[PDB]
């Protein structure tokens, strides 16, 4: 009971790597499907597949995150329940192992509930809160639906490499970075939202937020190419930018999940797979011949029946 | 020709700090519109007001902003271009006398374009104050304002020290992108230029990016429902803050296509306002407070007028 869409990035390609990102989404696959077998959260397995996923010394989130202008590791993580709507999210957190758990922890802790608990920390703040509950201390991003529907969404980054200190970007910002919202009065479906590339891009056009409105519409691929197209290529808060990159992983249900990932970016890693199955396949998407990075859109989708 | 607005203290009512309110209400006003009359950018003297705003020791904002639970000051600030449609912010900063002065240096660099990287446009904590230091920003040893020049082109701006004792670290809306604030100028797809700025519960701010969602609902004729409908359906009844007993905030907008229609709302008992044109002086104070027999954070002020320039 369960479906998982990951991706590893989305940026330049790499014919030498694109074996190790392709390991890393498979793994990550299945560590949130296992979560979800066990009987668990949506959240802790869309966080289970971004803990695998930063791990990985070749993905730009947690270990092996870009260093930025003083040579530190900054990391930028957010991940949102679709069924409670709550969210959790870190900005420019250094010495700690996993981003994601810190994002994850602060959602959990906020579903406690006088005073609303804080949803998003930044810097050494962000730090002493994650080591006060157990943290250990020492670009990517995942949907899923459980057996339930619900869903959920994640993503963690180390951002642009040589970023001046303090730089955050989307993947701590709320509406942004991911999204997840359960079937409501004005939300047909349940969706789940996650991005990657260059966060100022991904911040000016609160790409996930807008994603997942587009679709509610009834033709999802047609929503998502007309979004990327005119949403993210074509916003005119990117009349700045010579060439908008980044990238997206989209899942919606209502169990018929439908899955789609488009990207402006030359290439993004992905990969899904779906409980009752088993078998994660992974896929490294590359824009059409001769098409323009920054200009054009790629896009691809799938479906998956969860019984 | 130019038009202000402007927000201090957006609350709980108290008639004996509304003077106080009042007061940097009109100076920031004033210096907002001196700057406009001396031909200046929409973003400096929204920039401007802030500063006044600011420097009020009243507001929870630069100076005078509220500490957290370890006793330090840590500001939120942030300011949109609606011509450029570009965007500049600061989160848990400290050690900088006016917070908004650094967003709207960030935002000024950031026009500046790759032309040789792209720039940053949201930065925080110790690396906020280096940059601030390095860009010649004045170091030591919610608030909010909405402007249009004569050309139509509009700004907006917001600063906070967000929630008293918070946990370190802790970034409210003053910072986030389409939560604090909105700008943006009239073009295919929005006949009207709008802009937008918030204070209040910085997680009802959030969850629901107020200032976004007012600035789009603005793009339908009647600014007055627009305005009621966000706040009643996108704020108080929104779904993503269903399981809050009461939702606290308020907001400040302009829109202009010259004709200038200005407005705030809120949802707290009071909120204190300030506005003026560049051709009829003298500042205009206000303490807007929720009608007799409303309820805070369960009901909605609105009021607001029509200002002509030439």
């Amino acid at each position: 009971g369960g479906f998982v869409l990951v991706h590893a990035g989305a940026g330049y390609h790499s014919e030498s790597k694109a074996k190790e990102y392709k390991h890393v989404c498979k793994r990550a696959c299945q560590k949130a499907i296992e979560k979800l077998q066990a009987g668990a959260l949506a959240t802790d397995a869309v966080t289970a597949a971004l803990v695998e996923l930063e791990d990985s010394p070749f993905t730009n989130a947690g270990m092996g995150s870009n260093l930025n202008l003083l040579g530190e590791i900054e990391c930028d993580a957010s991940i949102m329940d679709g069924k409670s709507l709550n969210f959790g999210a870190v900005g420019a957190l250094s010495g700690i192992k996993n981003p994601v758990s810190v994002a994850n922890r602060l959602l959990c802790e906020g579903q406690k509930g006088g005073r609303i608990p804080p949803c998003f920390l930044v810097g050494e703040g962000a730090y002493r809160w994650a080591v006060d509950h157990g943290i250990p201390s020492c670009a990517v991003g995942a949907v899923v639906v459980d057996h339930e529907g619900n869903v959920a969404a994640a993503v963690s980054s180390g951002g642009l490499a040589l970023k001046h200190p303090g730089r955050v970007g989307q993947a701590a910002l709320y509406g942004c970075g991911c999204w997840a919202e359960n079937t409501g009065a004005h939300n047909p479906y349940s969706t789940a939202v996650s991005t990657s590339g260059c966060g100022e891009h991904l911040v000016r056009t609160i790409l996930a937020r807008e994603c997942s409105h587009a679709l509610q519409a009834e033709d999802a691929h047609q929503a998502l190419l007309e979004t990327m197209q005119n949403k993210f290529i074509s916003s005119p808060f990117l009349a700045s930018e010579d060439g908008v990159l980044g990238g997206v992983i989209v899942l919606r249900s209502c169990l018929l999940v439908e899955f789609l990932w488009s990207h402006t970016t030359e290439s993004m890693c992905v990969g899904y797979m779906s409980a009752q199955d088993g078998k994660a396949k992974t896929h490294i998407s590359r824009l059409p011949p001769g098409a323009v990075a920054g200009q054009s859109v790629a896009i691809e989708g799938g479906v998956c029946r969860l019984e």
